[PDB]
């Protein structure tokens, strides 16, 4: 079939109401329990890879050695990081105490929500499904997961395995459209994390805000690269990097490098190395068959064999070859309709109103914008959205201090694009536009969990008897009075 | 007058966007600015400290050491702590990093994120304006302040004072009721902290919803007091310290004790020591003349200059005196409605599932409950919304470890009631419909900043450059296939 069926819309209550009534008979409490559940599903991600690449491959046309590394190891990583550290996370935290409630007995402890409801994602629906849920898990929750139905292979072989690693109590499933989606929204949850685009953003928080429900979500914008002229030595691997960050699914990445601000001198050295990096990572072979230089008996055949990822569909194929037309195309533009094939292509001089620099791209579409002063990149990035990333290649401290500090997004990363993401330690999350909330091992735990404080007095007096209690004394007033002035 | 003039809607728009060029414009970004405002603000309380307690007492016929205790005192030390503190809450934070991430320089920075609305309540009308929006000034904010319609002194004293220590264009003030509120709530914000009603709070997460705008929602509920069999020879103070909560704005506050579960065997001790403690707090002669057992000339006048609180209005009155219904009235029952009088009410053999004990209180009535084991407490206390609080009353450890553990609420005071709010060093803050977020002190910051993460790595090769370059070749896949096995 190659598709999942969908869930019944008298069933989505059912799901919801036996994962609820899991949670409140403690169904995932204990942290044996918990470690249980995090071992089985890295049994599911460890014995399924071979399937699951394949699944992925099906849907995206993305390399296996690409799944591996964008969507497998980081999951994989994510349940040791999660099972290892536990412990750790779930002690409560002794606060730094002044003035009088320094005197008594103060802890944060921590807390499970209750059920989350996780609503995947097409582009890497194995990881933006998965890697949320394990950390919602590993905070004592049960979960409601909604694989994307623009990833249907992956969304059934997940639907067929995950039942054989973990309970429908525990993590219960969600599968179908607009319909399905705006049901299960209407459910109760205690948290949401969505995954995908603003639009759709606001229609999940309309529905969190009916039931006062905490949302985390993780969008998009365009992340700009930044590039000065302190690395004319490191071009080569500039060029790289950049190239590297909008290839992998075809640039339809969150964080993929969006468009470049290049100062005045290097446009054309960065150009040409970017060209150089594009030849080099698809292969002369792919691209001459793709410009119609090497002939092949079945081209479409040969294009839906390549190690290179399908747009998503026609509608979002033909939007990015009308951005094109927003610049003078200085490398590539070699397109194929029937397979949903898009080169990675370089534009130059812009016309900034054009939608191609107003849009988020997340495609092949690399936009090559210049700068001379600080000024000219700042009236650049400021007028947009927050992005998710921001990328700085300098060689100079002071101008990536002023790059910093002067700018908003979701994460910068120096001299590379897209590797963050992976980086066992920091929180991933958007601001704006880009989103709201953050995740990732222990964020993803304190994401998941309630920080609740205690306070544990004694019956002795203390300096707040002094003045709280009534009547109200001309003596009170004349102690009161002394602190007052 | 005693009302501020309503803002015109045409006016609202040109407040935020005032505000929002203010933010674009760095007026708070730089430290000495963000000092000197909150230097400005401190001035504000305390130079105006007469007036403003007045204004409170018009309003809410709360006396003045009450207001000093609960409002003017907690203000100063909220500013304090800002100004003192500033300078460690703005460095950046070096993360734990595991594996690959390990190698790279990575940190957490703190930015702001522009405008902060801050919508107002009318029970504590200068602490719950004033309190949020000194936090999003420490972290570089501008701000937009609603207060409530129902404390129109303290609105009025607030918004003719503010422009004098603070500019508008760094603290905007929007005044009215419905009409106002949904208006500004059109407007575009970075952040959004509401204080109020779990009902409200949907319409304002509803419009959050719109920008996606992050909230902070401090709202209600019915926390409970459990007061267990370990007390006995603590019965005085447990008794003094639950009907000073109670007492304090007759009943209206967030974290008010709303009822209490009490050990079968101690019913009797607790109710007479609470009947002890609120005689003692009140006066005979303030009493005497509630109940109509002492004439005085002006009974009303009389009520009027009284030391104890008025209930907000008329529809409460009713709502409250209708609630003692739901049970025997074993202490109190006294009021008076021309002057919207309540003395503090105790309730027993009440029927569950009478409003009383379905609804936040917020008022003089305190249903007495009792258990026998902890399933029974259990199931009063989860059966309903997660409370802004809740309190113990207990010296046995286990006990204590029990309840917390099984319950969830906003925080958790053992052998005392309200204190908490003034910790420095808690966060305060719900979960569920008590709402959602957190603020005071280095939690403020933290609500009103976006935690940044950056990674800065060198052109230098390293380990994930093995596997994540295409072209992806056989020698590739045998390398990434010796990870997986």
């Amino acid at each position: 079939a190659g598709v999942p069926e969908n869930t019944s819309l008298e069933n989505i209550p059912v799901i919801v109401s036996k994962c609820r009534e899991a949670f409140n008979d403690d169904a995932n409490r204990d942290l044996k329990k918990r470690k249980q559940v995090l071992r089985s599903l890295l049994n599911l991600v460890e014995e399924n890879t071979d399937e699951f690449c394949k699944a992925i491959h099906r849907d995206r046309r993305r390399h296996r050695d690409e799944t591996v590394v964008m969507e497998i190891l980081p999951l994989r990583n994510e349940v040791w990081h999660l099972i290892e550290h536990m412990d750790e996370y779930v002690k409560p935290v002794k606060p730094t105490m002044e003035g009088a409630a320094a005197l008594d007995d103060c802890e944060l402890q921590y807390e499970p929500l209750g059920v989350v409801l996780v609503i995947g994602t097409w582009n890497y629906p194995l990881l933006l499904i998965l890697q949320p849920l394990l950390g919602a898990l590993a905070a004592g929750n049960t979960a409601v997961i909604k694989p994307s139905e623009l990833a249907p292979a992956t969304a059934e072989l997940l639907t067929k395995l995950l039942p054989k690693y973990v309970s429908s109590d525990v993590v219960g499933i969600v599968n179908g459209g607009v319909s399905e989606t705006t049901a299960v929204l209407k459910e109760r949850f205690d948290h949401i994390l969505y995954t995908g685009s603003a639009r759709v953003a606001e229609i999940v928080m309309a529905a969190a805000a009916k039931h006062l429900t905490p949302v985390t979500l993780e969008l998009g914008g365009k992340s700009p690269v930044v590039v000065d002229d302190t690395c004319a030595d490191n071009m080569k691997v500039v060029a790289e990097r950049i190239m590297w960050g909008k290839i992998i699914n075809a640039g339809q990445t969150c964080i993929a490098p969006d468009y470049v601000v290049v100062e005045k001198s290097m446009e054309s050295v960065l150009v040409d190395a970017l060209a150089e990096a594009r030849k080099a990572m698809l292969g002369d072979k792919f691209l001459k068959v793709l410009k119609g230089e090497l002939l092949v008996k079945q081209k479409q055949q040969f294009l839906e064999e390549s190690d290179y990822p399908r747009i998503v569909n026609a509608s979002h194929f033909q939007r990015l070859m009308e951005f094109m037309k927003g610049g003078k195309v200085a490398v590539g533009g070699e397109a194929d309709e029937a397979t949903l094939t898009i080169a990675p292509t370089i534009l130059t001089n812009i016309d900034p109103t054009h939608p191609v620099m107003q849009e988020e791209i997340f495609g092949p579409i690399l936009p090559v914008l210049t700068y001379e002063n600080e000024k000219d990149i700042l009236k650049i990035i400021n007028s947009r959205e927050k992005p998710l990333a921001l990328y700085v290649f300098s060689n100079n401290k002071r101008f990536i201090r002023g790059v910093e500090s002067r700018t908003s997004s979701g994460a910068v990363v120096v001299n590379d694009v897209v590797v963050h993401a992976g980086a066992d330690g920091l929180p991933f999350g958007g601001v704006g536009r880009s989103g709201m909330g953050a995740y990732h091992g222990r964020y993803s735990f304190e994401t998941f969990s309630h920080r609740r404080p205690v306070m544990r007095r004694g019956f002795l007096f203390s300096s707040i008897d002094t003045v709280r209690f009534p009547p109200y004394t001309t003596a009170k007033s004349r102690v009161l009075n002394s602190l007052l002035k």
